[PDB]
């Protein structure tokens, strides 16, 4: 308990993990400047945790791979949709650009219903992928704006 009406101090709060099934990737597309766009359709998946539970029904991952100063970066653009456990439709977008001297990128979650308050949060996601490129995983927490 603090004096005043707003508690201060860092509070990062775990929200959920997303398991994303990938199916049918396209061959890399060569971009002006030397990068590549890799299109990976999403065939399904699930989201589970204290802050969000949902079934993924579709979308796509569209990472860009770009070599700069010898190192290859991935801009992990993802667009996905489905229904939350209360039946509410949702749309999720993972930003490819994660500037904040941090590796993670912002996930924006747009959903009504029981999980609507996710729209008010600043959500950061950590994506990873298995070597068969069949399943991607994202782990998401809220941060202070």
């Amino acid at each position: 308990h603090s004096s005043g009406l707003v508690p201060r101090g860092s509070h990062m709060t775990y929200l959920f993990s997303a398991t994303v099934n990938l199916g049918g990737a396209l061959a890399p597309i060569p971009l002006l400047g030397g990068g590549t766009r890799v299109v990976e359709p999403i065939t399904g998946g699930t989201i589970y945790g204290p802050g969000f539970n949902a079934t993924i029904e579709g979308g796509l991952a569209a990472p860009i791979l770009i070599k700069e100063n010898g190192t290859t970066s991935q801009l992990p653009w993802v667009y996905a949709y489905g229904h939350a456990s209360d039946g509410s439709p949702f749309y999720i977008e993972e930003d490819g650009i994660g500037s904040s001297a941090t590796q993670n990128t912002r996930l924006i979650i747009q959903v009504g219903g029981k999980y609507a308050d996710l729209q008010k949060m600043y959500v950061l996601g950590q994506p990873s992928v298995n070597e068969e490129r069949t399943v991607a995983t994202v782990e998401c927490w809220s941060h202070h704006h």
